[PDB]
């Protein structure tokens, strides 16, 4: 077993540190200047558009695929030197890389071409989102008997049509309210929009998963897609992620991503595991950024004492609990996103490994950045420090990407009470 | 031993629902308009007006001195009250109250009566602030052999002159920055500022508080007095506590608020000790408010599943985690502003009491926020649900009145150190 | 709003502490030489025996009904001194407070008289036991479709007959195996037993309680009450709460508590909750005396340092929370105790506050204890000190008395589910 | 960056495995029987034989040096599936590796081959152990100003006579009191020993390190050498660690470990450290057998419901709760041991994470077992399940091996405070 990082993984933090420092401090100028989250959305396009001549959304798309991902901790490494700078365009790429991977996942040539070719070229600043979020919420959206998705999808004749709501998803709506250049959009299988879903039927065989892109939008009726508001978030203030209707918005057969049912909640629920154990660098790079303000503060400010504050047991006891909660978080992450690069190991050891790291890893980061400010005290309760910014951009992480209580605990919950669960499969083999 | 509430306890809590009700609630619409922290709290104005019309600002002054506060208790049941709805000019009140404090203390009648007219008037907006914080920190004002405050008076002739900088105290600049109505302003005496505090001399024995109104700084030099700047807050947006410098700020004799020394030091002690114990009131209002907005969303929404969410052992276990802090940090408050009450204990078992109180009130709400925001879910980190508001005005808590860590557990320790201490005497008696 | 407290309230903390330091302290040096669970509760015979003479049994029982008790304050103060010292005897007195519980609330005079006698008579050694909790576990036992209590009553003649288990209640058997002087045993009505509980049937209807003394056992084949084991436990070593199997075991029909059903799941509940307020006094005694040993090391020792180790810190920061976690502990169990005695409440919000006490006071002593021992450092972990007892003790309360997780947690629950659910009316009253 | 485990790292375990089920399981038939620590440890020594004999003892000793220890990561494998069944035994193994630790670490080939040769022989029984904790504390040793060590030793012609008393050293009275076969006594030097520390120098330039045979003893007078007793323990309650006298106690200089001073505290520091982070690995098996119970009774076991208590959330919880616990402190340990083994960082670097990995581990191991508990219910409780035990045992780890609050924290904290710090040092590499 090795932590050694090679010339290549130390060459991504160089250039992700680079680029965070020279590119993405001066975002704050920009958007800090307007009124509504998606103005300060679209005051952050020219640094998406830096981050595609940086190369850096090109490299949320494997190689095979024409991408340069070198691998999952070469991009973990990557997350982590954006958010302990700014979360801002940073959450774009992610963002776009979510809505990338049922593509990416799919075992589709033809689409995987056709579909991701913006994402590869290094030009424009193409945007991807995943829409599978809703105003009703999500947790229970493969609950046996339940309501199940609201989004629903119907087959008429060559073409699917998409009836419901979506909320949440960032990007989905691109820079101008007309789309992303790639929405993956989740939906229930109902012939009959009206009709609750059968109690009879497991809601996982009903999943479809339609590819939308702003043609598929130019091509419907104006109001077949609308967008209904802009969420105004505590934290990540500069990234979309709005409310959108479909009404009878026609799909062509074509753009159905795979075949309805196991294989496109399969897509699904893979692209969300892996984001599940990628999310943990971003709570750290944020968690972390916390801690060395804090640390730095305590180093060389004593408070109007004889010592720099530092000296001071309970000082130092937070410091302690900050650096042990973002190590012990790295090496999770590293440890997850190895453990799903790893083709020997079944598809439940690793979705066990993701949840935990998700769930550790997001909580985790919040007592990191609330123990940080009560070292530094009252001065960190000022925008004058990064702290501000930081406690509401750290809340997001437990609730976002499928919140720890509704949807990643009961996840995690689910595999550990079936019969075959092995605990230690990721670590000592099955 | 008895929990009951009096009529008058009751009619104090009604009262103050009431005013929150009617009137706190159309604070936000005036200063969400305005773009910095001083603009939206002049923004406030009105509000307090109408808080000094409802007879509140009267409230914070004991009977036998001109006001109508009835207890201790009656004060904790109001500002949770309060706090539950908007902090908004709350926070305004509460500052005056601190700022009263050290006079209403004194025990000097006729310097009482003179300086508490215009709070017990029922007329205009009358501001008092407490400065005792400042720039390089305050956690250390009374270390042996360290610099101390380094905001200095000194006598010359009929006169004190003060040099030095507080930051932090609200309302201190007053509506205008032409000062609050009353300011106490701590000062560490010193015949030459130039000169370190004497590692020598006791730092409680150099304490005196001067009494600093509008006409003080109107007889001074416009250069003598200055506001350099004005925090901008995570929460508690609406409060004003500017960063302030005197040069040469001359005062009257006859401001001097008692002997400089131990006397002087004590009434601060004594004010901030009133103030631990009553904290504990605005964190629970604040932690009560998201406690009763998630318990609602948990009683009225499936998040599209079968049953409301409060049928979820994780999310009910989140809420009896809520409602217990809430609980137990209630019965604290009340046993706490109780002790202070009782003229048949020490100080070192008031001081003690106080002290535990602010700790475990101030740490518990800020779990107390995020435990409900979890419970929730996504839908809690979006401004059309109050969290947003919440989770950034609970962090005050910890870090301010004195931080936990720095002033309020050093305070609390010394006291367990005492050869005499008496754990319990509080509740068994000496 | 008052925290004072009277003469009388004095009076049995002085009272109250004076019994556990002078008969108390001495109880180990007898039970500490025997070879079991068994051997050390009969050990603690001659102490229960002191326990009576104080009239410290007399005291569980209400003033209206012969007995001594002045308030659930008076009792938590005393419950408090009690557990500082020493939980042996402790446990017993108050294991049959819950035994005599049921009768104390039921609506019959006559029950009461004949049950209660020898608890108030200041004599002898009398036991009571709420016979509840069985080997296949408790918390389900009210789930409509769930197997319900596998202990069993089928009325025969003039006779209720007993089939099934109990297991952990705390006096049970007496102190030879002949049984508790009074025994409420929960049963579940079941014409047969072999059939399973039908699933259309709430099982909160078909409760019933039986009285079963000495007399009952001794009334019946020596093979229908049997006594199968008694669990060593981690702590509390000297309590007695062993694995009993009835099998057809005659009782009658006189000795039936009130109507079986709602009425008796009532009293159960009622009983359950009393005790859920009152176990946080007795989780406050073990971290008190936690916190209290530590305070006086903290302050008397430098460990080959140059200041007493309270002037570190860290250690006062555990010593800090400690106190905080006792201080909050007590005013809500004295909350919680004085809100089952408002008269003005209805019962679901004097439930709710009995939950919150149960549950906050028993996890929070844990920490408490855990701290105490952190602060101390490694001299904690060795019996000449009192902490490896107080861990051991400690670990009891969130797991007894209904444990948190399963129980506490989930009758609160409900409570707070219930559409007129009224969070603060225990402070602020109602509509 | 790599986690895949070779087949000498499977096979390790394996091995453990084997020899944790089929000889350490037979323990406690033996010493559950015994009256007292020392007893209990006596009832031990075939087990440890059986251990020597199995290659376990061997394998605490680097390859260089005549041993088979494969690397730290191979050993924390080790130690994981020892303790996860018994510390009866497994506490001696570690007892004896840190014993042999300042012997590894110096840097004479010599004094190596001498003093290790019983424990890489594959027979008898050696013990080891290193002699650092005092009656009056350790966690202030290095305080400048302070008393110091108690124990001290002043040379005369030569050899050294050690003065005074050390408490708790695993294994350093050996199976017989007449002592461990090599025991690192760890001294403040003091020419007269009744005259304190000058509190102008500094205190880690008087460390010295002696090496006490049982030969040694054997060359002193009986009284020179004196067993004054031996703690009960709460738990691990098979091991010795007594408080032992030094009167007047002449050792050759040739048993000296090197020349007193920042060298000696270097080695007695390095020790510690590489304890620091390994103990991890002990207190993640106290945890995972935890854990394990929990789980396995969660998932066969309905508690008198319909489904099996793991269906129920707050169940699933504490289980998730537990089992993040040990997995993070897994992978903090095996970062740990592999930046200990780094020879491209600096000692400080090596330090903080051996710090960070004791503290954390030990720490959230307690929570573990408690929540663990707490899902289980009321039959965690007795004896008949491995909790209690468990409980007991892993209490040890935070106050042990350098209590967290007064010594890790501290070291820690002395680390972070150098100008020179690089938090992220052991992970992206030093500037
Ligand atoms: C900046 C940002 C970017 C985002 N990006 C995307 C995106 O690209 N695509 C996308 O689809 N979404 C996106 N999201 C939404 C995010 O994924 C949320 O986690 C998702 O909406 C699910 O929220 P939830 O876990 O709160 O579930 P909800 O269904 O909203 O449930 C809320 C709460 O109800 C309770 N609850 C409900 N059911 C249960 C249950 N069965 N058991 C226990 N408790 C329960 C839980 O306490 C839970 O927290 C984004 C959100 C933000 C803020
Ligand atoms: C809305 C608002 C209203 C306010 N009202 C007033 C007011 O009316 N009057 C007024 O004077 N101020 C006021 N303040 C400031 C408030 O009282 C702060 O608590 C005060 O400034 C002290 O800050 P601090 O506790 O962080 O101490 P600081 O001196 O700034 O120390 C900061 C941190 O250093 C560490 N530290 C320093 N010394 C030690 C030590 N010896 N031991 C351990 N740790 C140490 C601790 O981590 C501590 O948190 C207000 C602030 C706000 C935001
Ligand atoms: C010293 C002592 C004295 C005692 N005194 C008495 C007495 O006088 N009378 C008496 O009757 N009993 C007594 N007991 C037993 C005590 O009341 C226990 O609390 C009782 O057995 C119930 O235990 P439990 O809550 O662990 O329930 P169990 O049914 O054993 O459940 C065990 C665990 O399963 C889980 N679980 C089960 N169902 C659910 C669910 N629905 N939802 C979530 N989790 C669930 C929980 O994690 C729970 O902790 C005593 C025990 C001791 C050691
Ligand atoms: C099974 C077992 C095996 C052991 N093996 C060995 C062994 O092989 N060799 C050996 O030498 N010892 C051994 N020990 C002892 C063990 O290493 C202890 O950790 C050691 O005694 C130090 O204990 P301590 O950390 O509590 O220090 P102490 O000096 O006893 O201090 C105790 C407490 O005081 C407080 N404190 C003291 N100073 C400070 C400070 N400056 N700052 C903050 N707080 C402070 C802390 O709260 C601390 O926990 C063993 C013990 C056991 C039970
Ligand atoms: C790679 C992970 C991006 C997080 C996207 C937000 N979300 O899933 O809710
Ligand atoms: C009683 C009001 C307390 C508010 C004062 C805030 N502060 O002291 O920092
Ligand atoms: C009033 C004290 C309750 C005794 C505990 C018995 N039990 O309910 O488990
Ligand atoms: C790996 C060594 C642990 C055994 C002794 C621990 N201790 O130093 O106290």
């Amino acid at each position: 077993v090795d932590f050694k990082l090679s010339p290549s993984q130390l060459e991504a933090r160089r250039h992700a540190q680079a680029f965070a420092n020279t590119v993405l401090t001066k975002a704050s100028a920009e958007y800090s200047t307007q009124k509504d989250q998606l103005s300060r959305f679209q005051a952050t396009r020219p640094f998406y558009r830096e981050a595609v001549r940086h190369g850096l959304i090109k490299a949320q798309v494997p190689i095979p695929l024409g991408g340069t991902m070198e691998s999952l901790v070469h991009e973990s490494i990557i997350l982590e030197e954006l958010f302990a700078v700014e979360p801002a365009t940073s959450i774009t790429i992610v963002a776009t890389a979510l809505g990338l991977m049922p593509v990416i996942l799919c075992d589709s040539p033809s689409l995987q071409e056709k579909f991701l070719k913006p994402f590869i070229s290094g030009e424009g600043e193409p945007l991807a989102s995943l829409m599978h979020s809703e105003p009703n919420g999500t947790a229970n959206w493969l609950q046996k008997g339940g309501p199940g998705l609201q989004t629903t999808a119907r087959k008429v004749g060559n073409e699917w049509v998409i009836s419901g709501e979506k909320l949440w998803p960032s990007n989905s709506g691109g820079w101008d309210y007309k789309g992303a250049d790639l929405a993956c959009v989740v939906c229930r299988v109902s012939d009959d929009p009206s009709k609750p879903q059968d109690p009879n039927v497991d809601p996982a065989t009903q999943i479809a998963v339609l590819l939308v892109t702003r043609e598929t939008i130019a091509n419907n009726k104006k109001d077949a897609y609308q967008i209904l508001g802009e969420p105004e978030l505590a934290g990540h203030i500069t990234t979309s992620g709005p409310h959108t209707r479909f009404t009878e918005f026609h799909v062509p057969h074509e753009n159905l991503l795979c075949t309805p049912g196991l294989k496109a909640q399969g897509l699904v629920e893979t692209a969300f595991a892996m984001a599940a154990a990628l999310v943990g660098a971003m709570a750290i790079g944020t968690a972390r950024a916390a801690f060395e303000e804090a640390l730095v503060f305590a180093k060389s400010d004593t408070r109007g004492g004889s010592k720099h504050i530092i000296e001071h047991q309970s000082v130092a006891d937070k410091l302690i609990d900050c650096k042990i909660r973002l190590e012990t978080s790295r090496l999770l992450v590293w440890k997850a996103v190895t453990t799903l690069e790893d083709e020997a190991l079944e598809w439940k050891v690793k979705l066990e490994m993701a949840m935990q790291t998700k769930i550790y890893t997001t909580d985790v980061a919040v007592e990191c950045v609330i123990d940080a400010m009560k070292a530094v005290g009252m001065k960190s309760y000022a925008k004058d420090m990064s702290f501000p910014r930081l406690l509401n951009e750290v809340m997001c992480y437990p609730l976002f990407d499928g919140g720890n209580i509704g949807l990643r605990r009961r996840q995690m919950q689910r595999v550990m009470a079936l019969e075959d669960y092995e605990p230690w499969a990721a670590t000592y083999g099955s």
